[PDB]
């Protein structure tokens, strides 16, 4: 298609609306994005399908000059992203990061 270098994983302040909308098209489960928060700084919150609606996680700043949701330590969002991706990110069941974009497939025209 016409997906040039998947950005990981920003929607640059996205009303939470826009976020939550098209966020709960989503058909399966662990569609998520990381919405910058408008002007406050390193505020990010991690919003996934978590079923029935949309789920957010509010990436905190501080608690030891580092980015913590509740618990778990990270310097990087990767870290993060990839940290809730083998234990999910909730005990009520199971809950994976997958990218909130359906691969760019071959637009238009079939095989050749």
């Amino acid at each position: 298609g016409i997906e040039m270098k998947p950005h990981p994983w920003f929607f640059g302040k996205i009303p939470r609306a826009k976020a939550e909308e098209m966020l709960s098209k989503q058909r399966h489960d662990g569609a998520f994005l990381i919405r910058e928060s408008e002007s406050a700084p390193g505020d990010f919150s991690l919003s996934v399908k978590f079923g029935n609606d949309v789920q957010h996680f509010k990436v905190l700043r501080d608690g030891a000059g580092k980015y913590f949701l509740w618990v778990v330590k990270f310097n990087s969002l990767n870290e993060l992203v990839d940290y809730h991706r083998s234990t999910s990110v909730s005990r009520n069941q199971q809950i994976f990061l997958r990218d909130i974009e359906q691969v760019p497939q071959q637009p238009t025209y079939v095989q050749a």
